[PDB]
């Protein structure tokens, strides 16, 4: 593996703070001792799931993109530390929790633009996300989005004859269309801070999503048609007919954004809402 | 018996033929230097060091299975760089070999018979959280007494992110999951009635998309089949795996209900071995 395996962190990077006690683990705020550089650490304890780890590391060191979140450096001293760009707005259900309302439809145009950027160029080189939600996607002081995963997800027998009609459809060119719904979906979880049945627990909205027609905004006069119609065809329950990342990119909800101000003025927006006290 | 690492397996057993040149390695005839009791010896050379690792695992999952229609394990020994398998010895061989040697499918009550035997398999199997996923002809060995012996030569296995966030494709693909060996199950009948599998004439490739798109498959000739039998292959290949019938549910089922006798089978045996005295 091409982690850095022979240095103590202590040395390029101090901890300063925690940013979250959270369910994926602790993540500290550190600075580099030499160009005081801010950064997040993402430090996670453990056999084989090292191993497992190890693809993880080399997934996001050749995903170098605008939209995706920069990956310093990952040392395993101690008993493996990670380092990514610290992306000072944060994630954006932690802005819409601090600000108490949801995004606005100028602010999700750009979001969802740039994040198409994002699947588009992961699509190409044959990689899935998986887990596309309001939490993965953090910001910049500039009004930029960086994605993340915050997770193990992020992937990329038997005789022919003999084999059953559900084990070809989930063992083997269209199996991007998952993160395109995923997507759809996190478009309404910006604009109405929740997503689709949330009121239901994990294990009955499985069920509860299948059966159900493919979920709509609750108030269909605050939003443009094109918005409606944007989901209309993300939100589209066969992966054949369901439209890839550059088919998306040209249709006008995203086709015409030239300006991220939107979100930029949501970040400074935020910044000064924590300091209230 | 766990897998011997220090000891040379020349020791214990003295080679005596080849059965098979095969797509997953060479295969022996081998007999105990001691009590010469018989066995087949699958011999790999394991390439990487994972590749070892999920070859051990497998013999440990059939450590576990002690059944009477499943094949037994002897031994397991890894010296010079090559694994070794010791399985009690089938003289009657796989049932895709006996049907071309005999040049012939197999009858209806020796259907019955090696489906029953089957379907005694599988259920056994499930109840351990076990699925096979390579369900065929090849992989049915055969006794002297008309047994059968369920095999695997590939490999089978015992047994994310957040879902408000999930597709609908998703939501299938991710309990009831042991439906794949019925649907397997019901097509290696009509392989051993028809000698070849369905959609043997195309190739390999375009198999996966006609399986998908087209309607379950029924067999050629229903005239000298019975509608039991008929009715049972149709009931079998369903494409819903919530809706199809478990192990247990098709044993109650008269196509194998009625049988108390494996004679059918012993006949089989005794005609393909003596065709092999010819020339
Ligand atoms: C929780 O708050 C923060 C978390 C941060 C952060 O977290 C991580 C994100 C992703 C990974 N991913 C990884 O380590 C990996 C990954 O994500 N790979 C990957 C895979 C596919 C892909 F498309 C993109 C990335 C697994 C490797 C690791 C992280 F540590 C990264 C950068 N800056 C952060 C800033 C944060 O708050 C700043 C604001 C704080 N204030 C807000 C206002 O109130 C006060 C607090
Ligand atoms: C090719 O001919 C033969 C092969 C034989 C044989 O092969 C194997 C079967 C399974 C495994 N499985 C394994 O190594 C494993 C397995 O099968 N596991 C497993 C897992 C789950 C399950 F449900 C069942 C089995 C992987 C461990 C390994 C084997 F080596 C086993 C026993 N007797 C055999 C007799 C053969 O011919 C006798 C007749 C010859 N005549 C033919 C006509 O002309 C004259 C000669």
């Amino acid at each position: 593996e091409h982690v850095r395996r022979d240095l103590d962190p202590n040395e390029v990077w101090e901890i300063v703070g925690e940013l979250g006690d959270g369910a994926f683990g602790k993540v500290y705020k550190a600075k580099n001792k030499e160009t005081g550089a801010l950064a997040a650490a993402k430090v996670i304890e453990t056999e084989e799931e090292l191993e497992d780890y190890i693809v993880e590391i080399e997934i996001l060191a050749t995903c170098d993109h605008p939209y995706i979140v920069k990956l310093l450096g990952a040392y395993y001293h101690d008993g493996l530390w990670i380092m990514i760009e610290f992306c000072p707005g944060g994630a954006v259900d932690a802005i819409m929790l601090e600000l108490d309302r949801g995004l606005t439809e100028p602010q999700i145009q750009v979001v969802c633009r740039q994040m198409l950027e994002a699947l588009n160029f992961l699509h190409s080189k044959r990689i899935i996300h998986r887990d596309l939600k309001a939490g993965n996607v953090l910001m910049t002081l500039e009004g930029d989005i960086r994605l993340a995963d915050f997770g193990v997800s992020a992937k990329n027998i038997g005789t022919p004859y003999w084999m059953a009609p559900e084990v070809v459809m989930c063992e083997t060119p269209y199996d991007y269309k998952a993160d395109i719904w995923s997507l759809g979906i996190t478009l309404i979880e910006m604009a109405q801070i929740e997503p689709p049945h949330h009121e239901l627990n994990p294990m009955r909205v499985l069920l509860k999503i299948a059966k159900s027609d493919p979920p709509t905004l609750l108030t269909p006069s605050k939003w443009s048609v094109e918005f409606r119609d944007f989901l209309a065809i993300a939100l589209d329950k066969n992966p054949e007919t369901r439209p890839s990342a550059a088919q998306l990119l040209e249709h006008p909800f995203v086709s015409s954004i030239t300006s991220n101000k939107a979100l930029r003025e949501l970040v400074a927006e935020a910044k000064a809402e924590v300091m209230e006290e």
